């Protein structure tokens, strides 16, 4: 099959999310999900979770996709933004821009053997 790749994504943080935030993040790519921890009281965040995807569908099985949430105990938490990227192949950082602030990462994608292509289709 065409469009296949490794990702992984990586070095995330946020910056100005506002007063006090209890960031964490939610991260998809197609049927797959990770949860961040939170980072209580700051409004400049920083996780070091690494996220292996796999191998993944790169053209079609997008797109990848961050939620940065407030986590409100005793509540319901606050979904500060969220944002899509299609990943192209290589090495890319990504800022996110939100209402307020802005989410930082960034990802790794190499197509799987035989495949070349940006999106791994060729
Ligand atoms: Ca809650």
């Amino acid at each position: 099959q065409r469009g296949l790749a490794h990702l992984v994504v990586s070095n995330f943080r946020a910056e100005h999310l506002a007063t006090a935030t209890d960031a964490y993040l939610k991260v998809f790519f197609g049927g797959q999900e990770f949860r961040t921890g939170v980072v209580w009281n700051n409004n400049n965040p920083r996780w070091t979770d690494k996220m292996d995807f796999e191998n993944v569908l790169l053209s079609t099985g997008g797109p990848l996709r961050v939620q940065v949430w407030d986590a409100d105990a005793g509540a319901d938490d606050d979904l500060l933004g969220s944002c899509d990227r299609s990943p192209h192949s290589g090495f890319h950082e990504v800022t996110c821009e939100l209402n307020h602030g802005r989410v930082k990462f960034s990802y790794h994608a190499k197509c799987l053997p035989h495949l070349t292509g940006g999106t791994c289709l060729e």
